[PDB]
């Protein structure tokens, strides 16, 4: 015992994971299984889904005797998760049929220990599996560039339109003061693989998304310096920031 | 074609020019002429005039077939002008009888292009020529010091008084909590010409200015590390921050 | 003359002293005596007392012909004390039966002088002497760690409980979202004396304090990288940040 004990070497990883999506959802259902953690959250309007996978390899110690679903409020969780040092050892702890989850920050010298208890919510766990097999288009680019594009075009419009034609990625915003149009071209840079812009287009796309939601999605930069985007004319877009053993995904419904 | 094409090597220059005076005026009339750009703006209360000159030498490419007057709202313009990278190539573009102006940010590698359109205002262009031949006093000092003096004395009073006697520059503020008085002495420092404080006094002066307006005027520091001030008992004061090929001027009316 | 002339080599020291406690009191009575300065302030609810001592050795020049009591408003004083450069020479100046105190910032090169006048308040000077001879417990630790503990646990509760048992220091907060418990262990580190955590316990203690007030008390970090805490079951706790020739003390009443 206890039933669940998940020990990150550095609290920084989980701090950043929660930074990745704390601003766009109020409630989150974590599910800790023998093979690692997954989590889902949806916003008030059911246009944004957050899906998280943390494999067992991301922990320095992991044990979960039985799957549990832990419902948490993001304000409470983020407050508590701000209490660590980035280099502290962090341990999620839970018992059978838990009323709360324990977060244990431990010093690297063993001088101090900060133990926090977080009351859990009751949340009916209706996990969605909306990821498609094929998407019309797939691209990947540096997350900082995605952030710059989104933050720029957000000043002009509530809505940002992503258009993909062969060898051409285009972001557009139209508003009262004016309009903006960023055109980026795919290229593989061998001197700096991290700057590359990659595109695979089985079918061209023209989709519109709420700027409010893209502004939250770009906060996945805290986890990865690149972002993958999968776009479908019939389904939500998928924005993915990889971990070394997992990922953070945002599924965002286009505007009709 | 087009009629007007003005290409800054770095968007940073125009970004800073607009930072210099975006906070003190809502509307601005630019006038692009064969020999460069000038611009004017006045505030709601007609106590502050902003006058800008950008010579042809400040651009890496400049062409303007015919003079045009472009009325712009500062909020819109500043929003759009925040969208560039500082090292991007920036190009103002306009056509005959334009309804909008285009701002084109281009990558140094040609990977991406951000094109923005800004709707223009209708503004009757009544350009003022209020600069005097002789001013009672003329001084110059490091813009950071001007900013420190103004920001300090602004905490004590709505009004800051500039007094000039021979070899003595003095700033004063009187208020409820108390009063403050900064006295600076002219000196030419050869080890650091940029720190010098220079004064020419044909007649002593004693003028009062609204602190709210000096607080905006000091934002011309983004363009030059020195500021020139010309003071007249009968006319608005002139605060000037030079460019390598132009200048930014603020004419501020004294309080009666 | 004048009667009082107290000259700090760097305005930074007094700037930091006032930063130490400007946020927790509105009015302050300074008392300048032949042997240095002391000061007291109490908050609206008479749960927090601020006590300051600045010995003559902390000044580069000090002269006070006769004790004076100077009542000052913290907003006014802090505004004026923000007007200096950290390396300016600062001089407090007062005359017999003063209506105001003068603060004189002087350049190290003698180029400029900023002279400020601060109107004084009328405050009946009822100085308290509530410090005890013996306290149940006494500890000391790095002020940054005290700040981290307080800022963390403040997110969870209005109240923070300090428990001291032999060789164990414990901070606790209980709230709606959950609870937190930091346990620190005394240790003397010879490689870094500044990181040590020292404890002397004549009797164990269990005291509760308003988080709002601890959040202000931790701002004494601007004066010292260590904090001493003296805890009594019958009296206010004493939080002390030392100067090289004086100290800043906060006496905080426990919650019944």
């Amino acid at each position: 015992h206890h039933m669940l004990e998940a020990k990150f070497e550095e609290a920084s990883l989980f701090k950043r994971i929660i930074d990745g999506f704390k601003d766009c959802v109020q409630l989150v259902n974590f599910q800790c299984k023998e093979d690692g953690i997954i989590a889902q959250a949806v916003d008030d309007s059911r246009v944004l889904l957050v899906s998280l996978e943390i494999g067992v390899e991301a922990f320095q110690e992991y044990r979960c005797d039985h799957p549990v679903t832990l419902g948490m409020d993001l304000t409470s969780l983020s407050k508590i998760l701000a209490c660590g040092n980035n280099t502290d050892t962090l341990t999620l702890i839970a018992d059978n049929t838990p009323d709360s989850i324990i977060l244990l920050f431990e010093d690297t010298k063993k001088d101090r220990i900060a133990e926090y208890s977080l009351k859990l919510m009751d949340i009916d766990a209706d996990f969605l599996k909306i990821e498609e097999l094929q998407y019309d288009s797939t691209l990947s680019l540096p997350s900082s560039e995605f952030s710059k594009i989104v933050r720029d075009l957000s000043q002009l419009s509530d809505s940002i339109n992503i258009m993909i034609t062969k060898e051409t990625i285009k972001f557009v915003a139209d508003g009262d003061i004016g309009s903006g149009s960023v055109i980026i071209k795919p290229f593989v840079d061998m001197e700096h693989p991290e700057t590359s812009i990659k595109l695979e287009m089985d079918q061209p796309v023209d989709l519109t998304f709420g700027a409010k939601y893209l502004l939250d999605i770009i906060k996945g930069s805290s986890l990865s310096d690149r972002v993958g985007i999968r776009l479908s004319s019939e389904a939500p877009a998928l924005f993915q920031f990889d971990l070394k053993s997992g990922f953070l995904q945002f599924f965002l419904a286009p505007k009709f």
